[PDB]
């Protein structure tokens, strides 16, 4: 039985929400409205099948996943600012549903990855954010269906803190790719894909996709924000966007790729992003 | 078959696609991307089609206008400069649908459609009050237990923050006591409540619902008002319709009040004035 | 001595300040902050004084209103709001000024503030399209260099990126041949040009220094146009005037075209529906 | 005479124009207008006095000031776009001016000031950006107007990286402030501007305080975008806000100030911003 807790009734939350419910992904659904004493309640009013809405996050119990949705100035107080609001909520939420994977889709998401990773508790393997997924099955799907590149298509990763670059990697768990194939397809591709955004509905099909693959235990893989240590010789606790393995029990394999130099921004991303999280309060 | 048809793939037309998806109304949707759309094809929902090409869209049940766009009238003009691309071409494909309009500003989009299109009026409806009208219906019935009476209100007019209420009277006498204290209370819970893309999304899920399955349900949507009210001018206002496949079938007849009255007739001539300005 | 009021510390209020500062028109400008306003004082110019007290306005020659605010009635009914607790109270604390509105709708907030304040029309105009007819004059006289009949071609009606044009004829007559050529030419380079809020500013700073130096100067201002195109109702549209310490003292005649009269008097129509249903 | 050429003719540009003539800092005042063969016209439509409004670089000639306010996605694309235009527009304004100061608007303000350093080939302390000169000027404005300390409130400057967090330092030439007085004042003060923001307008009067400073030479301190190697022990070539007086000739003297640990800030500031630059194409 597949019970799946959304956080948050801003746009974000609803999106993941209907997303969710129109590809009938969870038998349960509980939307978390942490509004004072709105809108929200359309969803129950035009009575989406199975969609509970709840002010009590103790509605959450037993979820199989646990999506995190909410966002609440300079940007150290704006990310304080969402610690504040998360410090809330995670611990009461980790402990409602102890077996679950927390998926974090607040911003800035990284950041807001660990800071659900300290509060739960959870083991790293289960506690991951949206990452860079979006813009992998974005550019996989150009160079699959647009460009036709039906294998090789599958190998191309965006990884790294979102929103920052587009850092490519290429795993090769199917076929070799030559460097002049990757060079093209990927040109080509990025085309296509340099103009498009992070819209609230966008990033909620998104989220649908990793849920499924969670619930069912696909074993599908997904570039999602994972803990990064051990991995491109990052020795500090940061999240970044990797190739991963997704199932019933969260991560269950960091997928291997070919890198150059280029580790270099990621190495760059992991040491800002570790500076500003030692300036958090927890 | 259950062929439908959403027109814009903004925000608003994701959010109807997924609502109607959630619900299995259609039995083949048709997004028309005019231009997040590809993400959605990524997703790849069964049974629904996306496209650049309108004829895409023919033999629709229904087709739901859901694109948008200076001064008023610049973003009006803007939005039926739109509209004069498409729904001539919509109408010719899909001669026997429903068309649901659910672009802003509601009353003049409709009228637009309607113009356009050449279809007969009872088949050229706007989203209206419908929102308004279902989330106080459903407050009173499920919150406020009143499982009869919250049937038998709605919000009509034009669709605004100021929520023009009537009574109908198809299952029950409502003593005036009751009906002030229920709208009252119901009123108190829909205060801030307003027009989000998601909101409308399932308000269009809903309508669409009883259209396709010819459920002969009363929505309140923008309907061509002439002969309503002592109205005589060409203009869309919302009033509770039994919704069905050929479209309204039939107004609901509601009780009276004169300051009601005054709010619709204005309302009547503000949108056929603005009308008057606009090129078609 | 000059002293002006601007009401509101937007974007448009501060656009204004620094353009009236530019040009040295004021001997005194208060600038009132109804809450980038502290920036303001910070970087202090010198005679001008900014407050929260609405009686710091009293006694000036020309008061502006930049403040603005769902549905449009519900977006213009919001800025009404406003104008309710501010311009019966500014009225009274500069019982003999202009009272000049920038805020947008402007031909409907003008009217607003004529009622308001109870001031005769003649001294409540609103910004109009006198930006458009500076812009159209200027590149007619300066870019094209045709120095008088420049001066005699004017924006009017309802603000918006249709520019109904007319001629005055104080100075010269001007063929048909000229009219057109002038016109295409000049609109060529006015395309895209919009309404922004330093532009407006420049707008208001120009038609300010007008009024306070008693240039007696004609600007297309929005002014109540009853008995002007056959209009009978109580609709601002904007009309060549010349203006004063007094306001308007004079609305300088035009040649008419039936196509213009029918697009003033549609905006009319359209204005007065929408002035019924506001609540003031 | 006073020459000032702003460069660019959306908002911020119209917002540093409308600005310095207010005041009436310039005596010649060029605004480029960068745009395709708009609106910038208006300015001399309404007669701004001694406003020039062009599209040719060559009228900046003989500048004491050239106000760099034009912008042009992932975070290092919109940057290098910047970058790009950046690089068409310095050289040439570099040249026609050489003895000028360049005062960077444009964001992201430390990079873009670096750009325009490298672009241009001046000296650095001819080349600033508008830092935290703001937020500053907005602080020691609260501190002594609003809560009446007229002489510690000239002693608190925000410094570092704009709008990732509020640096504070005392400078100390005027008089010893208590550290209990210190916390009081910024505790309040910063009630007041935690939540205020960085529009066109506001920053607009923000450069043409600056402007003002320099064409007149007034020696007045500013927290500016200054070269901040060798403060802070930073030994990378990166831009960072700190208290400087200006004059005719730039950056004559960097104010020292008292600073624990928080030099820490400012190092990550510096290391992000490195690793940042490193990745652009000038």
């Amino acid at each position: 039985v597949n019970k799946i807790t959304v956080v948050g009734g801003g746009e974000l939350g609803i999106a993941c929400t209907l997303a969710i419910s129109a590809k009938g992904i969870a038998d349960r659904l509980v939307l978390l409205d942490l509004s004072e004493g709105g809108a929200t309640m359309d969803l129950e009013i035009f009575n989406l099948p199975n969609v509970e809405i709840s002010k009590d996050l103790s509605a959450s119990a037993h979820s199989k996943v646990v999506i995190f949705t909410v966002n609440s100035q300079s940007y150290l107080d704006v990310v304080q600012s969402n610690v504040d609001m998360f410090r809330a909520l995670v611990p009461a939420l980790g402990h409602y549903s102890q077996h679950s994977v927390l998926l974090v889709a607040s911003q800035p998401v990284e950041i807001m990855t660990y800071v659900t990773w300290k509060l739960s508790t959870f083991p790293a393997n289960r506690v991951i954010g949206i990452g860079c997924n979006l813009d992998s099955q974005r550019l996989q799907y150009i160079i699959t269906n647009v460009l036709k590149a039906q294998t090789s298509g599958k190998e191309v990763w965006v990884i790294g803190e979102q929103g920052e670059d587009k850092v490519l990697t290429w795993s090769g768990q199917e076929e070799v790719v030559s460097h002049t194939s990757q060079v093209q397809l990927s040109n080509r591709a990025m085309e296509l894909l340099r103009v498009k955004g992070q819209r609230s509905w966008s990033v909620g099909l998104s989220v649908a996709d990793m849920v499924d693959s969670i619930v069912n235990n696909k074993k599908k893989v997904h570039s999602v924000s994972a803990l990064a240590k051990g991995y491109y010789d990052i020795n500090s606790e940061v999240f970044l966007s990797l190739p991963c393995i997704l199932g019933t029990n969260g991560v269950s394999e960091v997928i291997k790729t070919t890198l150059k130099t280029v580790t270099e921004k990621l190495q760059s991303s992991a040491s800002s992003i570790h500076s500003l999280q030692q300036q958090l309060k927890l």
